[PDB]
Formats: C-alpha cells, sequence, structure tokens
C-alpha cells in the first residue's frame, strides 16, 4: 500500500547517531537527539503530504511522600545529589533540596485550572505554568 | 485545593535559561532545553505523590507533492539548504535530496502495521521503524 496516513510511534532508531556525524551535527547535541523518541503525524491526499513530528523524552518518574525527606539525583539536570523534604504550607507544596546549591527548591500550587511551579536556584527564579488537560 | 492530580500541559515557563545556568548546566544543552515544553502527569494518594514529566519538541512541518522538487532547509538537524525530490518506486516513497552532502536522502515504506524509514547521508545509513497508534 501507498496509504501511508495516521500516527506512528517510533519504536527503533538505529545508527541514528552515524547518519547525524555524517550531518556534522556537534556532539553535544547528538548526545541528547540520541534519547528521543519520535511521533509521526502524516496527512496524506494523493501525492499531496503534509506530516508533523514530534521529538518527546520521558524524564524521570520521581515519588515522595510528604514530610519525609528523600534522595534525589537530579539526573536529566545536574546530575546532583540533594536530600529533598517536601511539606504543605497551607495549599502550596513546598521543597527544600539540600546540597551543593544554597537556597535550592520549588513551590507548587493550584488556582483555577493553572498549575503553577517556581523553582529557585542561588538568586534564579524560573516560573512556570501548566494548563489542565 | 492540595489537590494537584491531573494530566498538566506547560503553557509558560519563563527564566528557565537562568534557574539552569544557575545549576551550572552546560551552554549547548541549554540551547535545546529552553525549546521544551513539558508535560506532568501527577498521581497523587494523600500524602503520597508519584509523577511522570515528558519533555516535547514539535520539529518543522514539512509538506510537498510527490514529483516537484521543492527547497528544504533542514533546521533542527543540520540547517542546510537542499533541492529535494520524492518520487514512488513501487510502494516506496524516495527522497533525493540535492545539495553539499553526496547520497543523502530517505526512503520509506509500510509493511504490516509497521512504517520503516532509512536515512542516508554518505556511507551512513539509520533505520526507523514506528507502530501504528
Amino acid at each position: 500500500t501507498r496509504d501511508q496516513n495516521g500516527t506512528w510511534e517510533m519504536e527503533s532508531n538505529e545508527n541514528f547517531e552515524g547518519y547525524m556525524k555524517a550531518l556534522d551535527i556537534d556532539f553535544a547535541t547528538r548526545k541528547i537527539a540520541v534519547r528521543l523518541t519520535q511521533t509521526l503525524v502524516i496527512d496524506q491526499d494523493g501525492d499531496n503530504f503534509k506530516w508533523k513530528t514530534t521529538s518527546t523524552f520521558r524524564n524521570y518518574d520521581v515519588d515522595f511522600t510528604v514530610g519525609v525527606e528523600f534522595d534525589e539525583y537530579t539526573k536529566s539536570l545536574d546530575n546532583r545529589h540533594v536530600k529533598a523534604l517536601v511539606t504543605w504550607e497551607g495549599d502550596v507544596l513546598v521543597c527544600v533540596q539540600k546540597g551543593e546549591k544554597e537556597n535550592r527548591g520549588w513551590k507548587k500550587w493550584i488556582e483555577g485550572d493553572k498549575l503553577y511551579l517556581e523553582l529557585t536556584c542561588g538568586d534564579q527564579v524560573c516560573r512556570q505554568v501548566f494548563k489542565k488537560k
């Protein structure tokens, strides 16, 4: 069949590394790229193709219980070992990440259909907002 | 509410760059990371949290018609300008990507519920397989 319509989920990817090196794609970005899974969404009508690609990366699972300190290795970020404590302040879930970096942590809470997350390291603050699907 | 169960899709991400630099995450990987969208899937039962994170990147749309050569800029790969021609060989969709790199192209076809894709540059071959969702 010539019909390639649909949603296609990558299951295998062999020698992506050598193909990328042959294209002179720099080392640091090859290192990340070979970790990705791709999903392809093909819209085919006759000899007209349109298709969208999305590269995805599954980060680490983190599970914990509020009030019980745990060890965390922040792979896929800076890869340091921190001692994380998670508590409630009212509605606000607060985590202190004891380790080399001072003032390292985050705060998480709901307002409406929005989830707010502020991540802090040193003097630096990163603010993220998510919508509920 | 303390109930943070659900699927949450990132809509905003501010000063991710400075937070990452404060964590001494190297330049090349910050450059990619600030392009990602995150989806969080939270499973909360009482004071027990489990959550999965997935970082995604939307690649470029490519649309073309078989038999009509077109210009392609391969952003999010090597960012070169190629002249791409797409033809059918039997069931097999064949693309030749005329440009600086010799023997640059790919071949795409269906066998079963699998989509096969081979990408070639120079002497190097990359083979990918997708399953139909």
